[PDB]
């Protein structure tokens, strides 16, 4: 048709004969470089170094690649501003280094300084410009008397890391040039304001015919206005361009219809703390994208920016002094928004409740402190998945609403509304909203206005969006053409009314107004978001997974610890810095890029080698405090390797030791090379090749084993995905899997405590997998441990227990509580579960019975039933993965020596299985004298579990317990205390442990602040309470 | 659908694990030039 070639002629004439007549350039400027391939130093410490004599400059080479991979180059620019500079119109720098366009924040970057260590603004690939003065006769304050001037560029010579691709480049800095970016001559300009009104008219509305459909008069009325303009301006003549504009505005004011929805858009740039970069880069790009973000608010009042993370504007704070008190100027304005209180943007599934707990308690005070501000929602665009734990601690952590958008990448279904109400399984809700633009990273294009109001789900009851824009996943944030396009979409009919706003604004109004409007009508989710895409995140990189768990499952122990010496000895010093040091450096490496394991190889080897030296921190605070309680309790008892495990079964925190202390474990070999275990309450028979093959519970006298099958078996997939290799897992890699059927016993022995112990060998081609199955006295459970030397890439490990209950649904749990997903999966929807998520155990039952498995560090697993070869129902299969090994931002990830361990339990109730997952998570420790806890309950109904005893953060000695509900059941108990803090009180808190309460939420207590002696608590199912004991 | 994305992986199958393994290099050559820009 004729108007979509008349579309490519307008586009033509935006791009070659209207956007080269913007900048005028008046001078080119002399530049000198000195190149560093090393690691980058503070700015500070090098401008005064170089402004008195220690840097030489040698003149850079016209046409050359200006630095090399992962190094920096400082360039020292001088120019001169002439005279006969033209009226009204404001002069800028342009640096034109060679760059590319499609990705903003991936590739090389800059950052330009005044010649006293203040910085004046960044450079993008997309918004490379500074200004000199300002069309105003005011200039910078970078310019002496007359016309002379001078600036420092700090230039970072990032590479471009392709996103799934065998590299070199994630490794090290290598010191040479690898992708070629040029020079190409650094100049001054003037700007015209009007052709580039004009281009901005131009290219909104060329951008509406795509989208719009030739049923409406306006496509048409449109059309014609666009071709009436391009052909009446000619570079040629000046002149005409006043007749031009004049063409394309009688449709540029036409008021938008009447249905058309409300859009609030602010400007936002996504950072992933660390992907495809090192860590020691991201404090740069915070750096380089706030700066870029203050320097818009110049160009037009009115605009708004939001910024998460206060993990980034600490790095922010230390960096760019400077930088720092013109953000504070803005914060009281209020067009700068600090929003969700949270370290960083953390995993949304795997780390556990104290994690998140903490997560937001930290936020919330360096929030308080520094800037002063309280959010009230949760900020999480990018997350792989929330584990459905979230709106309570939300609620009961005092925020309002939610947000998230990266569900929209489910594989198979579309949820079915965007602004909805989320209901966890407690029973708690709260408000959560997607951006119906699909994406967080927007442009303010027509392709994303059309989008916007033709996608969103509920414009029955609705009508009310968000609207994010700005250049993210790397930095940048917005340039000035998007904001100038905006002004332009506030009316124009066609299209829906945009808005500058805030999010705290919005997200009132829209959910007082949807719930005012729609009734006992408004759309409701409850359960979890479980994320249909990215499945092989829960095992990418095995030794974070690891990493997290043990460092964190040991914290416990020695926060615990600091409470019991703090009671004792009547000198202590608990170390409150250094913990929280390790805290925070915990929740850096809890980021959704590095948790799940998909970035680089340099950034995970750093964050690895953090774990081992975090891990021997902390065990010296434990050792050191210990020795504080073996001097108050000079003469009671000492054990060597003791474990405090919470909710044991006879004593919760009682630090019970490893000697197992029952009578011997009988050992029955047989002669074709099969052996028998038998302790007093199990027994069990291993077959030939590891693979026990039969497990009796000889208290109820039932089978363990499914028929036909072998606890032990290894399979290995064969995994290689289509796209995104490190992210997910192929449904048809479980078509290929193949059993290690070789084996057998190497060992078989006793030992001193008398246990029996049976030593395994497995082998697949070139790595082994040695097993050792445990059987102790006077425990129901077998303990499987596995030592891996994996050595071949594109492979996936996991290991199977067949289980002789059948079952129609299979239960996990959560970071507080449990969920239940189905085994055989029905409809579509359904298979997309093939592989989820399990912290710490999986639980298989029926009415009256059931089977456990408990984990060290796994965090994957899948479930399906199993059938008799006879073709009868036989039990379920439980397999969880172990380790995989993909190659495309690391290429030799996850090679040599992985350790883990497991258990199976029979319980018919969930109590056993708690106390066994608790007993193997918990770290060992030496010479701990055995005294009974501070805190304990005495359970009269039910099952509650204290969880976190530890200090209180306002250094003023109180206790601060968290208590919760493990079972599914109301739980009623009472409080009983040592005769160590005898005549305290207690009293019910929130989970940042300060008196709000909210008429919304259960309570623990019953009453208010009484004697901690005697008092009673009622837990209502899966409910999360913080108790708090003080001296009075 | 799935066969669409089946699609996918099948092409970058063709262009990177069965594509390479056609040529095996055995050795590189000597070379010298001598150029010309009439
Ligand atoms: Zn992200």
């Amino acid at each position: 048709l004729k108007v979509n070639r008349e579309i490519d002629r307008c586009k033509r004439v935006m791009r070659e004969r209207v956007w080269p007549h913007i900048h005028q350039v008046l001078a080119q400027c002399t530049v000198g470089a000195v190149k560093n391939p090393g690691e980058p130093e503070m700015p500070a410490a090098f401008i005064t170094r170089a402004v008195s004599g220690q840097v030489i400059f040698q003149p850079l080479a016209v046409g050359e690649p200006w630095g090399t991979s992962w190094g920096t180059t400082w360039i020292r620019v001088e120019g001169q501003l002439p005279e006969t500079l033209p009226e009204g119109r404001a002069i800028e720098l342009v640096f034109n280094l060679g760059w590319l366009e499609w990705p903003v924040g991936g590739h090389i970057e800059a950052m330009a300084y005044r010649a006293d260590g203040t910085v004046i603004k960044a450079l993008h690939p997309r918004n490379h410009w500074m200004p000199l003065v300002s069309a105003d006769g005011v200039k910078d304050r970078v310019v002496n008397p007359d016309g002379s001037f001078v600036v420092y560029v700090e230039g970072a010579y990032n590479p471009n890391v392709p996103s799934f691709t065998v590299t070199e480049l994630g490794t090290k800095p290598t010191g040479k040039a690898d992708e070629r970016y040029e020079f190409s001559s650094i100049d001054i300009a003037a700007l015209d304001q009007d052709m580039f009104d004009y281009w901005a008219d131009l290219d909104v509305v060329t951008g509406s015919l795509e989208n719009m459909n030739d049923a409406d008069p306006r496509y048409w009325k449109l059309a014609k206005a666009m071709q009436r303009s391009i052909n009446l301006w000619d570079e040629k003549d000046y002149n005409t361009l006043a007749l031009a504009r004049k063409a394309l505005d009688k449709v540029m004011h036409n008021p938008a219809n009447a249905s058309a929805m409300t859009l609030t858009a602010m400007g936002h740039s996504h950072i992933d703390s660390a992907w495809l970069w090192p860590v020691r880069e991201t404090e740069r790009k915070v750096g380089r994208t706030v700066s870029n973000a203050l320097a818009l608010m110049d160009i037009d009042p009115d605009f708004t920016y939001v910024m998460s993370a206060a993990q980034h504007f600490a790095w922010l704070e230390e960096r760019h002094p400077d930088l720092f008190e013109r953000v504070k100027a803005r914060i009281a304005e209020g067009r700068f928004i600090p929003v969700g209180g949270m370290w960083v943007e953390s995993d949304g599934t795997m780390p556990c409740g104290e994690s998140l707990i903490r997560q937001i308690s930290y936020g919330k005070r360096y929030f308080k402190e520094k800037l002063g501000v309280v959010p009230n929602g949760i900020w999480l665009p990018d997350s792989f998945g929330y584990t459905g734990a979230w709106p309570q601690i939300a609620k009961r952590s005092g925020y309002s609403w939610f947000l998230t958008q990266k569900l929209c990448w489910n594989d198979t279904t579309r949820l079915p509304h965007h602004s909805f109400m989320w209901e966890g399984v407690d029973g708690s809700q709260i408000f959560t909203h997607f951006p119906p633009a699909d994406k967080y990273d927007s442009d303010m294009s027509a392709n994303d206005m059309a989008y916007v109001q033709s996608n969103y789900k509920d414009k029955d009851l609705s009508d009310r969006g968000i609207l994010l824009f700005g250049y993210g996943d790397g930095g940048g944030g917005p340039i000035r053409e998007m904001t100038m396009r905006e002004h332009r979409f506030e009316s124009f009919e066609g299209m829906p009314k945009v808005e500058y706003g805030t999010p705290d604004d919005f997200f009132s109004k829209a959910e007082t107004e949807m719930k005012a409007e729609a009734g006992s009508e408004m759309p409701r989710w409850k359960g979890e978001f479980y994320f249909e895409l990215h499945r092989k995140t829960l095992t990418s990189q095995q030794e974070m997974k690891r990493g997290c768990r043990k460092e964190e499952s040991m914290l416990r122990t020695v926060e615990y610890l600091g409470v019991v010496a703090s009671l004792e000895s009547a000198d202590y010093v608990y170390p409150t810095e250094r913990i929280d040091r390790i805290w925070k450096t915990l929740l850096l490496s809890q980021f959704h890029d590095i948790l799940p394991g998909s970035a680089i190889e340099w950034a995970h080897r750093v964050a690895r080698e953090e774990y081992a030296r975090d891990l021997k921190a902390l065990s010296d605070i434990a050792r050191d405090a210990i020795a504080a309680i073996a001097v108050a309790n000079p003469d009671v008892a000492r054990i060597a390797k003791a474990r405090i495990s919470q909710f044991a079964d006879v004593d919760p925190w009682r630090p019970a030791s490893l000697v197992s202390c029952g009578e011997p474990v009988e050992v029955n070999r047989r002669e074709d090379g099969s052996a028998t275990l038998d302790n007093g309450l199990l027994c069990v028979h291993v077959a030939a090749d590891g693979t026990v093959d039969s497990m009796i519970d000889l208290k109820s006298g039932r089978e363990m084993v499914a028929k036909d099958h072998v606890m032990g078996r290894y399979e290995i997939l064969k995994d290689e995905p289509g796209v995104f290799d490190a992210w997910d897992v192929e449904r048809d890699a479980f078509l290929c899997a193949t059993a290690l059927a070789d084996g057998h016993i190497v060992s078989i022995e006793t030992t001193a405590d008398g246990s029996a112990v049976i030593v395994t060998k497995n082998s697949y081609r070139d790595d082994e997998i040695s097993t050792t199955i445990t059987l102790r006295p006077g425990k129901s459970q077998l303990d499987f441990h596995a030592d891996v030397e994996w050595n071949v890439p594109e492979k996936l490990l996991k290991v199977d227990i067949p289980m002789a209950l059948s079952a129609s649904r299979a239960q996990y749990e959560c970071q507080y509580g449990l969920i239940e997903r189905p085994i055989v999966k029905n409809t579509e929807g359904e298979e997309a579960m093939f592989e989820s998520c399990s912290h710490r155990f999986v639980r298989i039952h029926d009415s009256s019975y059931g089977i456990g498995v408990a984990n060290g560090s796994t965090y994957g697993s899948d479930v399906s039933s199993l059938r008799d070869r006879d073709d009868a129902l036989a039990g379920t299969m439980v397999r969880m993965s172990l380790v995989a090994a993909p190659t495309a931002p690391d290429p030799r990830t996850d090679i040599g020596h992985h350790e883990f361990d497991w258990t199976v339990l029979p319980c018919a109730s969930v109590a056993p299985l708690v106390a066994a997952a608790g007993e193997i998570n918990a770290p060992t420790i030496e010479n701990m004298p055995d005294i009974a806890a501070p805190i304990t309950l005495e359970p009269i109904e039910g099952t509650p579990v204290i969880d976190w005893i530890k200090l209180a953060d306002d250094g003023s000695g109180d206790i601060v317990a968290r208590l919760y509900e493990a079972a599914g059941a109301k739980a009623k108990a009472m409080l009983h205390v040592g005769g160590t803090l005898d005549g305290w009180t207690v009293r019910e808190t929130n989970t940042l442990e300060q008196d709000e309460s909210y008429p919304d939420e259960p309570a623990g207590l019953i009453g208010g602040k009484q004697q901690a002696e005697g008092a009673e608590l009622a837990l209502n199912p899966f409910q999360l309470t913080t108790l708090r004991l003080s001296r009075a």
